[PDB]
């Protein structure tokens, strides 16, 4: 009837790392991610696939060659564009600048807001893409790429990029009440334990997050958003076929690098979740960002 | 019975321009005040003033060649001080970096909060002086120092300084409901119709905000704090009096600068109300910085 | 296949930005937001010389910088000119003979930084040169087809626009570094340095090193095939540009420039125009030694 | 009166921050921090070869270094500079030659910010030099005393520490720029250029103009006389730390250091105490100079 991404099972518990917790040996990897994306902050999906440590290091150290590449950074690009293409067409997202400005936001700080759903609007689709590998590779033993056709494929990525700072996140325990509230609706219609990074960044202006989110909250799991995550997960799964570095991180490569049997089982969940989750976060920021235009 | 500071009248609107809004020319005011000072922020006190440009550009250029001084340096660092062994002698003040740290807050958080503390607990001091000096040459006429003394007082002051970026604040129309409420709270046990700076940076982190004022409140206008706030008041009166430069700016002036004497009214009553809120805010600061030893 | 040199009797006159005024500055950093890049580069200082046709240059321009299309386009040049160089030279690496020289691996990727910087920001430049130059000798209006809607879709958002990178000017510049700036100028045949030289010389035996390397190359047989592909590749975006741009002679009389200030900027330009072909070579060069 | 040179048979092995591993550039980290300073001097880096030494030694002297008095006694030491070189040489004004030589109002302020990061910063440096040289000599015990309860107030907070200064590295300089450094390093009588010069040195012709300047009255007699007084301050300041220092012969043995080891350190230390009376003085001159 229409195409429908299925949420997967998770009984896990998540437990991330973030930044501000890190010790010195996990702050370099998260060092080398954030250099290598080309973004300021680590992803909640990082973070929690930072607690199986050395799974973590050795999965990134595997996919790392490959998101230096122009092939990686033009298939992250072409996510955000479709994404944009999806919700342009399907959706009548009504612009919310002259609400803002009536609520009293001046224009530079609207401006500091659009910087910031730039920040995630570039960055997601890299998260989704590694977020793919990591599962994919679990569930499947297979692996990726390697071909090596077009050689400039293999060429180094657009080489700019913006590293710090990391951007401002209220966390669930610098909020307070009103605030902890929309984080537990965000939650529970995204159907998540956790909250993004992204909609942390966006609570920096707890009154834009409110509208914000309050327009988006409507689109959720309609048909047209439904599909448009589905094929938002099938670029990324077409992606993964695609690296021009071959990775393989598997089971036996799981407990090789010093995982248990049940710490494997539990990271399959983990990351199944994540990945899931992170169709649907490219969407969102795309409508947030569309509604700022 | 016990010294206490007299809250004056003020029936005036207090109209601040915010540092996201003001324009080009007023821009190049507030940057120069800044590096002047050596703070990261533009206080509100001068935002509020700044709404009567052009009193607020000659006040400047008036004060500040005492501001680029030896002795404004000393003066104000000696606020900080006095305040720091006031409410060190008259208060038992509990450390509050273990429950910070049971609601969740790292070591690197708590150490981003002190810093955020600090800026105030250094700027405030100077903010108090300016706002004296300005109540007072408006209701006095007179003129305030400019003695030759210790030539070392003319020296530069200490060079080094922290100017950008503007601290994360946590405006009124960015906030939701419970902060409002905390924001309310504010307002009335302090008498102000507006939020300072230092409250909406500390509400970066609203968990954190709601403990550090709930142990303060209980201490606003004890005896021990109001004898506390009329010696910090007594020490930015007489620092006016010592400044190296010769200060002016009086009713006559404020008309030869364009402002009209409604306007000139107008402009004493809410000079008045800083005037006595600033010496209150650095008993304030000192007391949140101490919680946080 | 060859690009000659135009003839340019003109005077250049690049405003830097440290001396910029406010309302030139403010243009100065919507150029950089909008490229996404940290510094103003000397083709714009030039052009803002004659600050009527500049404002409205860019004015015109801009829309179609903002674009995917213009993202795309100019990092296709950065890839030709890698392709390029890689096939054409034997470019021996250098990092084994900066450590020798007591450059530290922090210190080499500070430089590897500052050579990503122009890497990513001249083709852009050389794009906006292109549309200049072509756009005063021609009268043409170039591009604005509606074609493929994804072409006008907003550009890759993430950028740096801070800080300028550490340039040594000219009067900054003690006796060899001069004479190193004057080696270079003679060689590339300009009347001015690069900011991308500049930036290098912050580092002065890092930057005679990798000159040193690159000299060589310069207007060799397999250079200056290469430096004509690039022109065409740049002439190519300027004819699909997403939003139309016209700005011709009777344009820049409409701006505000006189007959004779708009023939002095068309020299002005079409001698940078033909430098940044050059410079993308360079820097790819520079590049590739410090791999 | 006069200060003579220390002998210095030592070979100085400074770590600059750029090759500093995880553990020593944390302590690098909270020097700056508490210190309130963007750079690590040379007499730290030339100490932390020594790094067992310096790791306590830190430990030692932070609490004081912490204080309200520390903040005070270095501020009196830049106030006696400052009002010293005035008395005492009438140094004239360069801000008009620069412009002459085509630096604007904007680099004219660079160059003073980084100036006055050095005049802040170095009678910090000096106090600690003074203390861990006459620690090692003297065996003694310093300061502890309760006096002011006030002294032990935590300092004025406010600091810049986030960019280390622009430094051209000896091996980043070449040519005509390691001349004016040797001319430094016979002049001054040291085996190292200070992060301060080689941080003038990012603008190479205000380098060799303000050290010209400043050559003539290096070791004239009122020189001497202000290096003295300033060396005596600093002397003072270790006797009223605010909590007490002690750190021998016998407790560099203790933290890790062989005796050989020690002695050697004792001739680094010796030297760059020595030479900090006179990098105050200098700063002080280049400060003035710029105003």
């Amino acid at each position: 009837i229409h195409l429908q991404l299925p949420r997967p099972v998770c009984e896990a518990i998540i437990r991330p790392v973030p930044e501000h917790r890190a010790d010195q040996e996990l702050s370099e990897i998260y060092r080398d991610l954030k250099a290598t994306f080309g973004v300021p902050w680590v992803g909640v999906i990082t973070q929690a696939v930072a607690y199986y440590r050395p799974f973590f290091a050795e999965a990134w150290r595997r996919f790392a060659p490959s998101a230096k590449t122009h092939f990686f950074e033009r298939a992250s690009d072409d996510i955000r564009i479709r994404s944009w293409e999806l919700m342009g067409q399907s959706f009548v997202i009504e612009g919310q600048t002259d609400r803002l400005r009536e609520m009293g936001y001046s224009v530079r700080e609207i401006g500091q807001i659009r910087a910031v759903l730039d920040i995630f609007d570039y960055g997601n689709p890299k998260y989704l893409i590694f977020a793919t590998a990591i599962k994919e590779g679990l569930l499947s033993g297979r692996t990726f790429g390697g071909a090596a056709g077009d050689a400039r494929c293999h060429f180094p990525r657009s080489p700019i990029c913006q590293i710090d700072p990391i951007p401002v996140m209220v966390e669930e325990h610098h909020a307070g009440g009103t605030l902890s509230q929309v984080y537990a609706d965000i939650k529970q219609t995204l159907q998540l334990p956790f909250i993004n990074s992204d909609y942390k960044a966006m609570a920096r202006w707890p009154s834009y997050l409110e509208q914000a989110w309050g327009a988006l909250k409507p689109c959720i799991d309609t048909p047209a958003y439904q599909a448009g995550r589905f094929d938002i997960n099938a670029r990324a799964l077409a992606a993964l076929d695609a690296l021009p570095t071959a990775y393989r991180m598997s089971r036996d490569d799981a407990l090789q690098a010093g995982l248990s049997e049940a710490q494997t089982d539990e990271l399959i969940q983990v990351i199944s979740l994540f990945q899931w989750m992170l169709s649907g976060l490219v969407l969102n920021v795309t409508h947030f960002k569309q509604q700022a235009l």
